[PDB]
This record gives C-alpha cells, structure tokens and sequence, in this order.
C-alpha cells in the first residue's frame, strides 16, 4: 500500500509515510504573479545542455524519467538565483486526464496541461544522493506545457512510450538533446521548495520559467496511454500524476522580469 494519486493513497495520505509533506517549504505552489517580486539582483540564467548526454528512458509507475549521464560535468544549470553548478541527471513529466489539469505549479490559479521538470544536482555534493540531502542540493527547471501546436523536440519522447508502457519497462534513450524541449524566454520565478511526490524532500531551488511549450493533443494524448501499473497487473491509465499547490508560508516568489 504504497503511495500514489489515487484517493487511497495520494497527496492527502502522503503525510503520514512522509509528515514533511506539511513542512515549510513544500512544493508545489500556486505563483501569485501580481505579488512576486521582481528581484534586480537575480542573474540571467545560464541553461548549458550543448553537452548533454541521455541515456534510458524508464517508467517508474508514476511518471517516466528520461535519465542522463552524471558522471562528467556536461550539462549544467548556474545563475540566476543559484550559487554554484548543478548538472543535469534527469528529466521528466507530470500531466492530466484532461488538457485542463496537469501542472503542478499554478500561475494564479491556471492549470497549465502538463509540466516538464529537469532535474539538477549541486556538483559541490559530490553525489545525487548526498544533494538530496540538502536544502540547495538540487534545483529544478519547470516549464509549463499548453496544448496547441506540437514541439518538435518532443516527439521522441513520445514515440518511444510504446515501448516502456508499464513500470518497470526502460528502453534505451541516446542523443536526445533536451535543448528541443525549451521555450524562448528564460524569465522565470524562483523559490526555494521541495520534491513534489515522496519523499518530498525539501533539497529543491525551483526555478519556474514562465513562457510554456506548446504541445499537440496527440502528443498529450500519449503520455495518457502509459500505465501506473506493472506488466501482468490490472491496467491503470498513468494520468493525473500531480500534486496539488501546497501553503506557501514563510516563503516569497521572486521574478527574474520586469
Ligand atoms: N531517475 S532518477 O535519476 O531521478 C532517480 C530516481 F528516480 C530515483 F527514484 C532514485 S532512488 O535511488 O532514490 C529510489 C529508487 O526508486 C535515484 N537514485 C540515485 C542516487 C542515489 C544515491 C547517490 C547517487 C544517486 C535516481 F537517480
Ligand atoms: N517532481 S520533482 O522534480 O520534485 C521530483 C520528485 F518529486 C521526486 F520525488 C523525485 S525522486 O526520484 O525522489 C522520486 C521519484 O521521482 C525526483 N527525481 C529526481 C531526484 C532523484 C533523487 C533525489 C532527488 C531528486 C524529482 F525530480
Ligand atoms: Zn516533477
């Protein structure tokens, strides 16, 4: 009796396995856009994926995760609000059963279909799992994904899903470079939060950009055919793989803009 997003065992039970889900500094949030606040003294991120090197994509039952190779300093997040290089491990989804829900964080109030969340360790912890450890140990790059045209660079994403339908399933993922998967604009928000599924961790510096990707209806509609299930068990459409916006509480959003 794991933990998941079903009503026996989603985001309102998660607390008793993992009580840090009523923390200070969960994610994640709704973005009240009107009251953050434009910060002068944030940098210009710098996103350095040129070297980027993917390895596997792998259903994990409540999401896939396309990983990369850590064991170089390739691909690399720094600037704006961080101190410090995190390269990129990993990056990954969470959508709706409807184009209306997906998102996990809210830009007052809106739902965006789908976010995408590119995930960063800070080299100065030597490993993943040391960075989790720690309240700047990781930072996560979340953009927003509409429906309407579709992003290019997605779809060999999506054309290899029918091959890693149930948990457990991984494929090889090699060259793909997630560049494909960012919109023009780096202005973003920033706050510091938490993982969003357990076991919620509260290691992440969110970096939040504000310009969504657009994606198609079909390209959406394929991630809503991976199951949350294993092979062999009963079918259980991975859909719905969100989190609801937590209390913000001693905390304030920053905008990189205007
Ligand atoms: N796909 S991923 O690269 O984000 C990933 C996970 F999703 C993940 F769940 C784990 S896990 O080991 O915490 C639990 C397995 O479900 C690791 N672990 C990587 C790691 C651990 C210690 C030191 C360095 C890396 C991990 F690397
Ligand atoms: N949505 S999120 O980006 O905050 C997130 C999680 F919420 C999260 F729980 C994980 S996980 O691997 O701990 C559980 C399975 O997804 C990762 N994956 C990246 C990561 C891996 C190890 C430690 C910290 C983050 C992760 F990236
Ligand atoms: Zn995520």
């Amino acid at each position: 009796h794991h933990w998941g997003y079903g009503k026996h065992n989603g985001p309102e039970h998660w607390h008793k396995d993992f009580p840090i889900a009523k923390g200070e500094r969960q994610s994640p949030v709704d973005i009240d856009t009107h009251t953050a606040k434009y910060d002068p003294s944030l940098k210009p991120l710098s996103v350095s994926y040129d070297q980027a090197t993917s390895l596997r994509i792998l259903n994990v039952g409540h999401a896939f995760h396309v990983e990369f190779d850590d064991s170089q300093d390739k691909a690399v997040l720094k600037g704006g609000p961080l101190d410090g290089t995190y390269r990129l491990f990993q990056f990954h989804f969470h959508w709706g059963s409807l184009d209306g829900q997906g998102s996990e964080h809210t830009v007052d109030k809106k739902k965006y279909a789908a976010e995408l969340h590119l995930a960063h360790w800070n080299t100065k912890y030597g490993d993943l799992g040391k960075a989790a450890q720690q309240p700047d140990g990781l930072a996560v790059l979340g953009i927003f994904l509409k429906v309407g045209s579709a992003k290019p660079g997605l779809q060999k994403v999506v054309d290899v899903l029918d091959s890693i339908k149930t948990k457990g399933k991984s494929a090889d993922f090699t060259n793909f470079d997630p560049r494909g998967l960012l919109p023009e604009s780096l202005d973003y928000w920033t706050y510091p939060g938490s993982l969003t599924h357990p076991p919620l961790y509260e290691c992440v510096t969110w970096i939040v950009l504000k310009e969504p990707i657009s994606v198609s209806s079909e390209q959406v509609l394929k991630f809503r055919k991976l199951n949350f299930n294993g092979e062999g068990e009963p079918e259980e459409l991975m859909v719905d793989n969100w989190r609801p916006a937590q209390p913000l509480k001693n905390r304030q959003i920053k905008a990189s803009f205007k």
